[PDB]
């Protein structure tokens, strides 16, 4: 199989992957940090939506 690349969508920036989530409409990456509002910790749950995909 071949990498994705999974920068964040908002920065650019592939650091703290295990800062990062994806979104499972949408695919992208984001950090937790780099949301406005910031999330303050990657939740333990593995589904997730990004401000976009989620309204
Ligand atoms: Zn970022
Ligand atoms: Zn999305």
């Amino acid at each position: 199989g071949h990498m994705r690349v999974c920068a964040c969508h908002l920065c650019g920036g592939r650091q703290d992957p295990d800062k990062q989530l994806m979104c499972d409409e949408c695919d992208m990456a984001f950090h937790i940090y780099c949301l406005d509002p910031p999330l303050s910790s990657v939740p333990s749950e593995d589904e997730w939506y990004c401000p976009e995909c989620r309204n």
